[PDB]
């Protein structure tokens, strides 16, 4: 009878992150997208649960892969169960999510499998650059984002699309791709700027991780000296993190170079294109979508 | 250079795949196919898929057990780091599943794959929280984390077998076979980790004592009526730290030898060998097809 | 020559200078209102028990790796673990010698036996956290009777052996044993309780010090669907202790399951039994003890 | 119930199972050839002193952070520091209780006082390495008389208090005190010596274990132009201990200055004084002691 | 890009040089030159040379004292690492010496520079081996490691002074001045490290208690007849570890306050202020040239 | 009177390295060079002592800068006295060495000061590349060597030259430069190959340091994959060193690529040029020099 006990052990790390609160964008996008597609409540529920597992599982891996001590102000899962159990649960949960997607969807699965694997191709580059200290170009950065976060929006879109036109499809493609860039570029921006992100992750958590955000990329390829900046980055990699003053030192250089102003420029332009794409769909479709415009608006600053 | 980013993604897999396997996995498929006689191309695809699953499991396991060595060389996460290694490992499992789908469509797997993680879950859970499992829990965990690999390969080969009869006679016997093989190979593995000098050369001296896993020898003497305060506390000391000193490892070995607990493990393995030979025999006669390959695989 | 003595007793003189007090001496004064032991012998008993209690504090702080004691650095963060342990062990021997100096016979072989039970209790405490065993409620209570309640018992045994002739120390026994047992259980449960609730117990020991130690308070034990809490304690065992965020997570689970309420109910029941016990003794000795009842009101 | 006792005594039963022996019991047998104490009481004295000596080994190994004892892991690398210290302190109390069980009067207050001097000696030992003070030869010798020579004194005090009636335990005193003092000084100096020279003392404790501890052997003290040696000891204090290469460097300086020879000369002089002392006692008791002279030949 | 490798070499110097000095060093040279009146160009060269020496000394000292903060910002070796920082520091000292040679030729320096290291040697030696120095040893060490900087600048300015007389009257007085200035500034520095909240903002809370240096306050109360077992042992505990906890630092402060040992340091500083004003006075009259700048420099 | 005690404290770290044994090449080169120049015994003694201090001081810094636990089988100086005292003594000793050079030499000093500073320019690049993980080109590597080790030979040469022609000078320049490259390239080679270097420094000490030797440089810029090789190097930098198996893994890749064969090729060609330069001088001068040819021969394999 204690087969239930074994299941609880296996899914304990998953039940942890899924329990905090943490959500927002994911569920909102599915709801907003469905205000257009009008997919049955039962089918969107099956899609929601699968995407949630998929998203939460990648968070389990990401926090471990990025060595993040905090998620949503609480300890990250691998600081509760340890990295070994967390990774084991996460990998299992992904397979479980794929099985669920198989159960209500035909094949094509052979399209979702492909896109799920693209997510890993995206993570691969992100982790590769961080680990070996290679600064990517701005375009490589965008391509990486399209794969690791943009593809995540695409998956939820493809699922809802297959449960509902024709030309409308190649417009949602432009939507999810632009949306993916908005999310990540904001996420990297807010990590260094916002004080909520400071409370839900720690002060400049990305600088401990050593990820290459758009601000750093822009000023690294910006032709001036930066002997100091280059060396603290190396110092951080050698110590596995930075002190509060070191992070502040990085921010001040960023401020002095106005590289965050560039990031703000890209985000505003992205919102312009996304506004246009949304209205393009609302016109091409029956009626407008305040839910999608809300989500877009939640993504500025 | 679209080729470059895939190379980065699959670099940790190519590393572990470039090492000498020992080919236990491949030898079994070959032996099983001496009975089922599936065409070489279909067999090759199944071999490739299972090889990817197995190697990916080793990627994860070495990191999870914090093993410094794999086949005498540094473990994969001591090349690419934990993050990269885990990422491709999960990806490669997805990829293998995708490969399996392309030539099969059915039907157990993937589902049986989820049982692997169920087995690992218990293995990792006990080790992390220091809970000593019973012999039955130990066996059940092994059926899930190890025996299932064999089950996977069999089902794949079985579903690809010709209409040359029966798939009804064999299935009961084949399940008995893969399960017995799974137990013995893991029990042998946990046994050899402490006594074999080749394993010392491949994994380091008594690597499982660093990992802190619960092998049959330890389990047997702990649930004994004799007191083992020292033994219990060294194991806890090893988990508190990153592992054990050589003297701490040697101390455990002395306790084991003093109580001949490895001899109990030898007895269990021999008894499993007997049942294995019996099971192979029932099939060799029922199909009128002797299998020197399976009996040769047993030679371990 | 005094220098050698000052070096040996420096770690003791450190904790002894701390304000860590307010229960041990008040219990002796409260009990002596009954036993009416001469003030001089009460002084020696107070001194001896003070040395013992301080010595156990030296050991426990080291053994639980507590960084703070009464808001100041713990003794082994001043003198190191080696000097602290050596001084502590010496101080225990010194106290016993003092006890021997004013009491003989089976009184000594009773206190000696009683002191050894303290270590028996500490052993189970230390053994459980080190090997990651979650104790039952009964195991926990028995552990408390040995390591905490026995300290009260020592003080009473000393006082009773020096009691006035107008007092039947044979009728009174077992009633006093029932008292100290309840009192020690009430004190320790409150101690484990307060460590997770208060400040003091965040100002004096740091935030949730028991969770760094990996101590098994009554709240924690009552719970162990509780999978996440088991693992973080294990994570706390593998790491040097818990992060501020990890400790807060434990509190949330306790709060959600209202484990704080359970221990609160247990201590109120102990308050009831204690009042009933003091009453029986008050009738038996034909003497009211407002001090004991006053001491009881410490929650 | 036995389980609780087994847990408490597990760290003691660990060192007690080790072959760490060959001097303590031989001294008792040698001395008893003179004192002719009944075999039964000698047994209890042997048991009590054995518990004390083992308990001091538990503490010292932890306090000096020694990884190895008799080729096997030290006790605190089996049970952890907390359990080891608690058991050790308990075992000391237990032994004293045993001593109390067959001896009364000022005999106890003598052993109690003698045990406290052991801690006084350990205190100076621990205090010096922790605060980086290089002791003089006299300070070192006095430290030895307290922490080592006193152990012999305890055994003799017990045996003398149980001596046969045909023996004048008043004439004999001070001669025995002179003996134990010399013997303890000879034993400890040899102990500090052997730790840097031998194997055993590389097989039993690891290579130059005293240099990890930061112990002040007679060789080291005799030297402190010696600037480089001072700093590596400091480096050894800041780090967890010394590397294999660092220990070897210390040996080279010792060898170059022939510090090994000095301690060798000191111990030969101690051999002379010891023979003179045994002789005086042999005349005074009209009884030869080939055992003591046999025990003496341990170099 | 021959320019690039020099930029790499001087990058750690440019970092520390880009910070707000406080200009005590420059204020002294200006004040001294109100008397000696050396042309601006020759004064500028001397300022530049001394500035390089001083900054290079801070490069070395911050690493040697393992200080995490310098003027509120991370210390240089927490940017470029210990290796690079030390390399340019030694180089910059050579460079400064080369600069000094180009406009002088003589004559004390460099020689006086070697006394700086002699002072640092004792400072580092006592701290590393935990030896408590006497008040006299403490003063002598300070004359060498701090007072000599002032001596260097004076000799340079003195050798560049015009034939407008005397260089014989002043030298005795100027040596008395630079030496008094050196003691007071270091004693003030060690004082302010424990009590000034601005120093907490620039270096962290009680940084010297992390370094484990021997300030006058600690030295005074240690060589006292009262016992200080606790105080002594915390300091040793701090050296055993990387530094002290906040409670350990606060504990030391409480002992200091309880014994008013900082008041003794205040008395010494005031007495040095008195002698300084006296020495400035003897010179202001002997040259018939009052120096509001020197007296204003004293305001600290 | 205890002014001598303060001096002992200051020079204790210097007296340590100077005492072991460790020498060889330095004294041999000065003797071999003087078999030509015939400079008085008193003057060459003054030159020897100064160069020894200079060389030993740089070793004090180098071991600390490279985090080397061992020198000549014994603990490095900063593992006896600590990094702080070692660096303080080293810097002082360099200034002391400069003063000594000033005392027997005119100015031009203004030539020796310049060359001493070049040594630091060389070290600067070596430490910069190691710390920030930048692989230099082969020519940058050679230029760096000319500055940090080749210039050291040049200093001893300039000193002896100024105490003694005309055209002979611009031949010694080619000698010291070639000699500098021979020494360092061999030193980097022997670090990974020789078992004496394994005993006098530890197994593959350079792989812990993370320096960029010619073998690594050659195969890094050699166009093939090397995903594994690139990542262990990063792993080493993140851990502050490598395990025995990791170093062996690096050696095997080096072996597989025959990059050490290339290093052997460069060394043999260097010996060819050096043989030619030596004979060129022996002819241009009075008589041959077996001492210099010996030293050259001590530098192969
Ligand atoms: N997308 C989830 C992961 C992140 O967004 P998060 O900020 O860690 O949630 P990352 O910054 O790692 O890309
Ligand atoms: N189960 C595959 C991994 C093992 O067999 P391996 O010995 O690590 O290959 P484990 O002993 O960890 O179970
Ligand atoms: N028993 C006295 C020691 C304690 O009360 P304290 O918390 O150390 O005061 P514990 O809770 O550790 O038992
Ligand atoms: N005094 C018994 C303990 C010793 O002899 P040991 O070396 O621990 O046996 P020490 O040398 O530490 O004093
Ligand atoms: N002496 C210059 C450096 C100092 O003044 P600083 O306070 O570190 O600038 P120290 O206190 O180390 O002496
Ligand atoms: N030249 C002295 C320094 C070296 O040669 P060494 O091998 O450390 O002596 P490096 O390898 O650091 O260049
Ligand atoms: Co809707
Ligand atoms: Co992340
Ligand atoms: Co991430
Ligand atoms: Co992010
Ligand atoms: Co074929
Ligand atoms: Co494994
Ligand atoms: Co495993
Ligand atoms: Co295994
Ligand atoms: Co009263
Ligand atoms: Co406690
Ligand atoms: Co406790
Ligand atoms: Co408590
Ligand atoms: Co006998
Ligand atoms: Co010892
Ligand atoms: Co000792
Ligand atoms: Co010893
Ligand atoms: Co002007
Ligand atoms: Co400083
Ligand atoms: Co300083
Ligand atoms: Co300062
Ligand atoms: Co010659
Ligand atoms: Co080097
Ligand atoms: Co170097
Ligand atoms: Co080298």
């Amino acid at each position: 009878d204690h087969i239930f006990f074994e299941k609880a052990v296996l899914e304990a790390p998953y039940d942890y992150i899924a329990s905090m609160p943490s959500k927002g964008v994911r569920d909102q996008f599915i709801d907003a997208l469905n205000d257009w597609l009008r997919v049955p409540d039962v089918k969107v529920g099956k899609i929601k649960d699968a995407v949630r597992v998929l998203h939460n599982s990648s968070l389990l891996l990401d926090d471990f892969q990025d060595n993040s001590p905090l998620r949503r102000g609480k300890p990250s899962t691998h600081n509760i169960f340890g990295s070994a159990q967390t990774v084991n649960t996460a990998t299992y949960s992904i397979i479980k999510a794929i099985g669920q997607i198989m159960e209500f969807s035909a094949g094509e699965v052979q399209e979702v499998m492909n896109s799920i694997m693209i997510l890993f191709q995206g993570q691969a580059m992100d982790l590769f650059w961080t680990y070996n200290g290679h600064v990517p170009s701005e375009e490589e950065y965008y391509r990486m984002i399209d794969q690791k976060t943009g593809q995540l929006f695409s998956i939820a879109t493809s699922l809802l699309l297959n449960a509902a036109r024709t030309k409308i499809q190649s417009c949602l493609h432009r939507l999810t791709r632009l949306l993916g860039r908005c999310f990540q570029i904001r996420d990297d921006y807010q990590n260094l700027v916002s004080a909520d992100y400071t409370k839900q992750k720690g002060f400049c958590e990305d600088l401990d991780e050593g990820k290459w955000s758009l601000a750093l990329i822009h000023m690294i390829h910006k032709q001036r000296s930066h002997m100091a900046l280059l060396n603290v980055l190396s110092t951080g990699r050698k110590h596995g993190g930075m002190t509060l003053e070191q992070k502040q030192f990085v921010l001040d250089i960023i401020e002095e170079e106005k590289s965050l102003d560039y990031t703000r420029s890209v985000m505003m332009d992205l919102h312009v294109q996304l506004r246009a794409e949304i209205g393009r769909i609302e016109i091409l479709l029956d009626s407008p979508n305040p839910a999608m415009r809300l989500l877009l608006e939640l993504l500025r600053v």
